């Protein structure tokens, strides 16, 4: 019993993290087979509007210093793909897990291994927000840290941390180097849009709470998809789709509570609040558990 | 920026987790040097009131099956220490980290690596509650999972999971096999006492929030230690000591807010609530960050 915000075991990623230095910029890199992936602004000193192409021109393989713990790696190639650099090294990482690079959708969750100078500091669970930011915990030197999911022995890398916005939220790329959302790797006038709540996730957490003993919010009412979406638009919740209803099926089946009945419970929680009660230890509705996360944790 | 509930990187522990089977009971074990540590109720089928001594009598080394991934380990010795078994195996774990066994105090936090059948499933941060339980997330088969802290390369094991109480909270031992609190490894009429809030931790989280931009709760008032403790007793918060004031010094120094001024802010939050605002993304006061956790994360 219990429901907690849980990350995947981080070991398979820890073995991949290295330190990359270029001139005087040190950040974190990700070493998989014979390539080290890092943010491209490792070649920068500038940040107002860098011509990354022209900055990479003054650089050769020997200008990139890659250190894996204490093992110094020999760089034999370098290229820019979008906003990442790929440093070919002469040795395969013996520690490379089975892995895939994946571009996730807003609403999906992942674990983050925060790193500084190539060394892991902590692990936590995050979500890609609807506005394509993540609410992380990152400090200077954290760029190059990565987000991932682990299915069986396979690591699905989905995020590389690049930057912190003036709002205190975080922006970054997939492992192909394309940013999530509209952000650019410059210090410019960029700011997060409207962050909306992830309705399908809230419902799944409501299901997690029933499985674990919290049921005061269960009402004697039901609703319709269109009726609920009117309420969600008012409260800046994302619209709920029949695809979302279908994904919640297994949770509906386990608990015997129909998705539309849970929607009417959420409806009442949105118009009435919690009246000083808590659900799974929180006085706010939680939207960073996917339906898959509830099933995995509760089974 | 950002403040999140963060666990230590779990890799050093993942390499220590094994599967222990005795008869038909399988649970998790912890393999360090040439000893595997597991809960002693691996030798049980009973649970009402087991005579553990007499159950261990019918067992020999070959009755304990230890599997580390797919490597089968050969047991050459066994003993009972308090509520754990120590299985001597013929090979040292090549993956053994530098480690220490530590009995932590209520109020202290640690990371938990939840395991099933010797395989890690997730990592999360927990605290030893004042009533010597932990509010974990554990399912059948999770016994033998461990809690730990990591300072530099040294793993400080502090918890082994044994049991879930009828209340849905969790109880377990240090790695010497002594339970935290009064619990016994039996299915009997045992229940958690009064859980109180960890005042020194709440204050440290209040400091974390100021560091990160949340300051609406900062008041134009101060208070005294005795005055505050009257308020804390009413709201079932632990008494605050001069030792606690001293531990918060570095956070006081960074932010320039005196501990007793923060106490007056907490005072007002306790008598008035949050009036529908949030602090660091929560509408409840958080007590599972130690002062050390705030500094480590915010630096
Ligand atoms: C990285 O870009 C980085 O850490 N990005 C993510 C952040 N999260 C919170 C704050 S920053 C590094 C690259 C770098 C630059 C210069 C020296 C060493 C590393 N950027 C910074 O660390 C940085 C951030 C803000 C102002 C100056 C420097
Ligand atoms: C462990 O004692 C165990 O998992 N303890 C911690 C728990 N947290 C939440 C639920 S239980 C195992 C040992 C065992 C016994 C029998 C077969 C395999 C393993 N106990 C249970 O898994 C168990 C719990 C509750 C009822 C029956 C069995």
């Amino acid at each position: 019993s219990g429901f907690r915000k849980m990350a995947f075991p981080s070991g398979k990623v820890e073995g991949c993290m290295v330190q990359v230095t270029c001139g005087t910029t040190t950040l974190n890199g990700l070493w998989l087979d014979d390539v080290v992936y890092c943010p491209r602004h490792v070649i920068c000193t500038d940040m107002l509007n860098p011509n990354y192409e022209d900055l990479l021109i003054r650089k050769s393989n020997h200008n990139f210093l890659v250190q894996a713990g204490n093992v110094q790696l020999r760089v034999i190639g370098h290229s820019m793909q979008n906003c990442v650099l790929k440093l070919k090294v002469d040795t395969a990482n013996p520690k490379t897990p089975k892995y895939k690079f994946v571009r996730i959708q807003p609403g999906q969750t992942f674990s983050v291994l925060a790193c500084y100078n190539g060394s892991p500091s902590g692990v936590y669970q995050c979500a890609m927000r609807p506005n394509f930011t993540i609410k992380g915990s990152f400090l200077n030197g954290s760029c190059g840290s990565v987000g991932f999911n682990i299915d069986y022995d396979c690591v699905s890398f989905c995020y590389m941390h690049h930057m912190e916005l003036p709002t205190g939220v975080h922006a970054g790329t997939d492992l192909e180097g394309n940013f999530y959302g509209p952000f650019v790797d410059r210090q410019t006038a960029q700011a997060a849009g409207t962050d909306t709540t992830i309705t399908v996730n809230v419902l799944a957490w409501l299901y997690a709470a029933v499985i674990n003993g919290d049921r005061w919010f269960l009402n004697r009412f039901t609703t319709t998809l269109n009726d609920f979406n009117l309420v969600a638009m008012k409260y800046n919740y994302e619209p709920l789709t029949q695809d979302h209803v279908d994904i919640l099926g297994p949770l509906s089946a386990q608990t015997g509570i129909a998705v539309l009945d849970m929607c009417a419970s959420l409806k009442e929680l949105l118009q009435n609040g919690m009246n000083g009660r808590t659900i799974l230890g929180s006085a706010l509705l939680e939207d960073e558990f996917t339906p898959f996360d509830v099933v995995r944790q509760c089974s």
